[PDB]
């Protein structure tokens, strides 16, 4: 299985375990993961987890031909369990976190979207338009010990863990641009540059 694969020791996660668009189990709905964890959902977390770290080391990334993330989710590895991986860098981190059947619990009023657009290690071209999200969420979590943590974001870090929570639920980000108008600005939007 690729988490048999994947969890090995001498396995280092690159380019090659990333599935890409078309692939199924990217629009499938990711299986919850029951406590306590395997040792290997806690490898398989920490494992995406130095991924994020390695694409972002210009060193590293290079050697291993990595392009640049800030989040990972298990189905992205053909791996359909809810598992996540987040690490946005402070412009070390912002936020860093393995995040085990993570949920939205609350959500803000007010949508939010990036300025830039938005990019997936599962999608090798350029689909442009405002991703529209909320601007603010809470989120519930478990970490590997099987404890719950109840956090809140805004920003940056909003949108990258809903994006990845996304994952979990067969749900890719052009799903969320407006399809006649990409860059349309309706009330209540808040455009994030
Ligand atoms: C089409 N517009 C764009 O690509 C886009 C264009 C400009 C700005 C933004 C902000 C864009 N948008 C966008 N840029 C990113 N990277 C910026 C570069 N960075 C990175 C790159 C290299 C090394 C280290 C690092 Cl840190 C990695 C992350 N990442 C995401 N997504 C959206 S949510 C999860 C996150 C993700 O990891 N995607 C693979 N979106
Ligand atoms: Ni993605």
């Amino acid at each position: 299985s690729a988490i048999e694969r994947i969890t090995k020791a001498a396995h280092l996660i690159d380019m090659n375990d990333i599935i890409r668009e078309g692939n199924p189990t990217l629009r499938t709905v990711a299986e919850e993961v029951t406590f306590p964890l395997s040792d290997q959902e806690i490898i398989l977390g920490e494992k995406m987890m130095q991924f994020l770290k390695h694409s972002q080391d210009p060193v590293m990334a290079e050697k291993m031909g990595l392009r640049g993330g800030v989040g990972l989710a298990a189905p992205q590895l053909d791996i359909s369990k809810r598992i996540i991986a987040v690490l946005v860098p402070n412009i070390a981190y912002d936020l860093e976190a393995i995040m085990y059947n993570p949920k939205i619990v609350s959500h803000s009023v007010q949508d939010a979207a990036l300025g830039e657009g938005e990019g997936c290690l599962s999608v090798d071209r350029n689909v442009p338009g405002y991703v529209v999200r909320h601007a603010r969420v809470t989120v519930d979590y478990f970490d590997k010990d099987g404890e719950k943590h109840r956090i809140k974001l805004k920003g940056y870090n909003s949108i990258v863990v809903q994006h990845e929570i996304d994952h979990i639920n067969g749900i890719m980000f052009y799903d969320r641009i407006n399809e006649k108008d990409p860059f349309a600005v309706k009330d209540g939007l808040l455009i994030l540059e």
